[PDB]
């Protein structure tokens, strides 16, 4: 939106405008690498968010997310983003912190010092930021055989949620 208050989703709003004006697909249209590197890394973001979200509470139980990472690596293998594997475990190739949210959040970290001041706010900012791109990134998952962010996130979350509970 546009206003001298931008409250109720401020960055989220500017992040939303960026999200739309970032034209994740538009870049995928001009950049056949962008379309492919940010098509697997988006779901690799959920993959990592899964290892971030699941491991977050898991580091509290003293569990082992590696076996869970093995599961998101499945989705990360079946989704089309492979490239790493170890003791009976696999890791997705382009697995980072969301190539769409990185600069999206980088701009908002540069733009919104106030909202990004807290060490956990810019980290949480990218969490709902990888959720909006799913409205812009989903179309890159239309060409080929890629899973949707929500279909893949749930299947991933399903392993985060599986390791999430575990007696607790």
């Amino acid at each position: 939106e546009g206003r001298a208050v931008l409250t109720s989703k401020t960055v989220k709003d500017f992040m939303l405008q960026k999200l739309n004006s970032l034209d994740i697909k538009g870049n995928a249209s001009k950049d056949p690498a962008y379309a492919r590197q940010t098509c697997e890394a988006i779901l690799s973001a959920v993959y990592s968010n899964n290892k971030d979200q699941c491991c977050k509470l898991l580091i509290s139980k003293g569990v082992s997310i590696t076996p869970f990472l093995k599961e998101i690596g499945e989705a990360a293998q079946n989704a089309g983003l492979p490239g790493e594997i170890k003791n009976g475990v696999f890791t997705p190739g382009g697995a980072g912190a969301n190539p769409f949210v990185v600069p999206l959040i980088a701009s908002a970290s540069i733009k919104y010092p106030h909202m990004f001041i807290n060490h956990n706010q810019q980290v949480s900012f990218k969490a709902y930021a990888e959720k909006i791109v799913m409205k812009e990134v989903t179309p890159l998952f239309n060409k080929g055989t890629m899973p949707t962010p929500q279909q893949f996130q749930l299947t991933i979350e399903n392993i985060a949620n599986k390791y999430l509970q575990n007696a607790s």
